[PDB]
């Protein structure tokens, strides 16, 4: 359909650890450098995301409905949360 489709933005905010790294005199420098970047590398192959909209968390098993569905329009806020695991 009844309703023209509609392009439209969202902006998509973000609000929000140390890390132990075990190691030895005689390594290099690099292997703790790597082992960090490996660390963070892992941390997002495990991230979901998480999108909420007006207050209330939207179900990955929605994913199929249509943005026009949502109380969304042209600039509307959009929050998303990383989760790990």
């Amino acid at each position: 359909g009844a309703f023209r489709g509609k392009h439209l933005s969202f902006v998509v905010r973000f609000p929000n650890d140390d890390l132990e790294v075990w190691s030895h005199t005689n390594d290099t420098i690099g292997s703790v450098r790597r082992c960090i970047l490996n660390r963070i590398k892992a941390n997002v192959a495990h991230t979901k995301i998480e999108l909420f909209v007006g207050g209330e968390l939207i179900d990955p098993a929605d994913d199929r409905k249509l943005i026009g569905q949502l109380n969304l329009k042209d600039k509307s806020l959009i929050t998303a949360k990383l989760t790990q695991i």
